[PDB]
C-alpha cells in the first residue's frame, strides 16, 4: 500500500498513458504513432531553394480562380479583415513549431510553394476544405460562408471559426485526418482521434473523457495541439528558435500568443506548449480550481477548472509551475524543477533532480516516488517547509514499511536520521532505504523537519 497523495500523483502521472491498450474499444495510439496516422499520405511541401525552411507565400483571392466556376461551390467571396487577421494567426502557430514561413504575395520564383484563402457559398462543401501539398489543387483552402452557417465569418481564439482555419492550413501543410472516416467518432482508427490531441479531429473531447465545456463543445484549441505539432515537425523540422529564451505560459503571460495567455479567473485554455529552449514556467496562479499539473513532456494537465486541456509537446523540457488557491498536484520531470503551490493544500512531486518546492500556504505534502528523486549529491530542498503543517511522503518508496528514526545508520534497512543545522535553519531527513549504512537520500528543509512530518 502506499498513501493517497503518493496514489494521486500517480494515478495522474498515469492517466492520459497511450499506447498498447484500448481506449473506447479502440487502439491507443502514441504520440508518434497518432504523428504517422496524421502524416500517412507522404505528402509534403520540399525545400526547393535549400534556404532550409518551407517557404511559402499566400494570397487571400480577391476574385474566382480559374477552374472555379466549374467547380459547384456556389458564390466566390473573399476574406474580411478579420478572417485574414485570425488567418496570419492560425498561420503564425504552424510556423513557431516546425521550420516553414509564411509571406503575403502571390506565387514568385523563389517560393517553394503558394497558398490561397477564400470562401464559397454552397453547403455541398462542408464547413471548409483543403488540398494536400501533392494535389494539382496543392496550397488552397477554402471557408463555407451562407445563410445557414456563419461560423467562419467570426473567427476569434478558442471558437471554431479559428480552429477551422488552424485546421485547413493543417490539411495544407500535408496533414490528414486521424482517421478514413453520418460519419462519427465510432468511425475512428484509434481512441485519441479528438479535438483534445489534434486541430485535425472533428470528434467532440468529450469522447476521450476531457472537460472543455459543460456541453462537450464549443470551446476549442486555436492553435495545433500536442500530436499536430509531432506530425508536423516530423515533416519540416522543429522550429527550435522559437521561445528559446525564458518564456512563462499563462498568467503573467511572455509567449505573446492569444492562446498561451490567461488573464482572468474565468478564462478557457486549450493549448499544447512548444518552446525551444531556456527556464520557462506554468503559471496558473490565477485561478482558483483544484488544478493537476504535469511538467513531463508529451503529458496532459487539468488546469482552470478544465481537465486535459494543457499538454507539453515532446521533445520539450519546461523546468517549473505555479498552481493556484485551490488544492494542486504538481508534478516535476527530470529536470531541476520550481514547483509553486500557492494556496489551498497542495501535492508536490519533484521526481528526478534536485527541485526546489514551495508548499505556499495550507497543508502541503511533498511526495517521492523512488529513492533517485532526492540523493545525497542531488537534493530536493523545501523551501517554505511548516514543521507540523506539512508532510513529507515517502510511503511509494517504502511501501508502508515505515523507517526507524537513529541518531546515525546502524546498517538496518529503514534507518533514517533527521537533523536541525541551527546555524544556517536548514532542517535535513537522510534515509538509508537499502541498508548499507550511508544515506542514499536526502531532502534538505527551510526551518525544522520533525520525525512527525515523515509519513513513511
Ligand atoms: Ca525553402
Ligand atoms: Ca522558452
Ligand atoms: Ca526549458
Ligand atoms: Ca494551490
Ligand atoms: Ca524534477
Ligand atoms: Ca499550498
Ligand atoms: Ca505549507
Ligand atoms: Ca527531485
Amino acid at each position: 500500500g502506499t498513501s493517497s497523495a503518493f496514489t494521486q500523483v500517480d494515478n495522474f502521472s498515469h492517466f492520459y498513458d497511450r499506447g498498447n491498450h484500448l481506449v473506447n474499444g479502440k487502439p491507443s495510439f502514441t504520440v508518434d504513432q497518432a504523428a504517422d496516422q496524421l502524416t500517412r499520405s507522404g505528402a509534403s511541401w520540399y525545400d526547393l531553394n535549400g534556404d532550409g525552411v518551407i517557404n511559402l507565400s499566400y494570397t487571400f483571392l480577391t476574385s474566382p480562380p480559374p477552374g472555379y466556376a466549374s467547380r459547384g461551390l456556389g458564390t466566390f467571396s473573399s476574406f474580411s479583415g478579420l478572417q485574414k487577421e485570425q488567418a496570419k494567426l492560425s498561420l503564425e502557430s504552424w510556423a513557431d513549431v516546425a521550420k516553414v514561413t509564411f509571406t503575403e504575395g502571390p506565387a514568385a520564383r523563389g517560393d517553394d510553394g503558394h497558398m490561397t484563402f477564400a470562401n464559397f457559398s454552397a453547403s455541398n462543401g462542408g464547413a471548409a476544405f483543403a488540398y494536400l501539398p501533392n494535389s494539382s489543387r496543392k496550397g488552397e483552402s477554402w471557408y463555407l460562408i451562407n445563410k445557414d452557417y456563419d461560423v467562419n465569418k467570426t473567427p476569434g481564439e478558442g471558437n471554431y471559426g479559428r480552429q477551422t482555419l488552424t485546421h485547413e492550413i493543417g490539411h495544407t501543410l500535408g496533414l490528414s485526418h486521424p482517421g478514413d472516416y453520418n460519419p462519427s467518432y465510432r468511425d475512428a482508427v484509434y481512441g485519441e482521434d479528438t479535438r483534445a490531441y489534434s486541430v485535425m479531429s472533428y470528434w467532440s473531447e468529450k469522447n476521450t473523457g476531457q472537460v472543455f465545456t459543460k456541453t462537450g463543445e464549443g470551446a476549442y484549441a486555436s492553435a495545433p495541439l500536442l500530436d499536430d505539432i509531432a506530425a508536423v515537425q516530423k515533416l519540416y523540422g522543429a522550429n527550435m528558435e522559437t521561445r528559446a529564451g525564458d518564456t512563462v505560459y499563462g498568467f503573467n503571460s511572455t509567449a505573446d500568443r492569444d492562446y498561451y495567455s490567461a488573464t482572468s479567473a474565468t478564462d478557457k485554455l486549450i493549448f499544447s506548449v512548444w518552446d525551444g529552449g531556456g527556464n520557462d514556467t506554468l503559471d496558473f496562479s490565477g485561478f482558483s480550481q483544484n488544478q493537476k499539473i504535469n511538467l513531463a513532456a508529451g503529458s496532459f494537465s487539468d488546469v482552470g477548472g478544465m481537465t486535459g486541456n494543457v499538454s507539453i509537446a515532446q521533445g520539450v523540457t519546461i523546468e517549473n509551475a505555479i498552481g493556484g488557491s485551490g488544492n494542486d498536484l504538481l508534478l516535476g520531470n527530470a529536470a531541476s524543477n520550481i514547483l509553486k503551490g500557492g494556496a489551498g493544500n497542495d501535492i508536490i512531486y519533484g521526481g528526478g533532480g534536485a527541485d526546489k518546492l514551495w508548499g505556499g500556504s495550507g497543508s502541503d505534502t511533498f511526495v517521492y516516488r523512488e529513492v533517485s528523486d532526492s540523493t545525497p549529491k542531488a537534493a530536493d530542498t523545501l523551501m517554505d517547509f511548516q514543521t507540523g503543517l506539512d508532510k513529507i511522503d515517502l510511503t511509494g518508496i517504502t511501501h508502508l514499511s515505515g523507517l526507524n528514526f537513529v541518531n546515525a545508520f546502524t546498517g538496518q534497512a529503514g534507518d533514517a536520521v533527521v537533523s536541525y543545522n541551527q546555524a544556517s535553519n536548514a532542517g535535513s531527513l537522510q534515509v538509508d532505504f537499502s541498508g548499507h549504512g550511508v544515506a542514499d537520500f536526502l531532502i534538505t528543509t527551510v526551518g525544522q523537519v520533525a520525525t512527525y512530518d515523515i509519513v513513511a
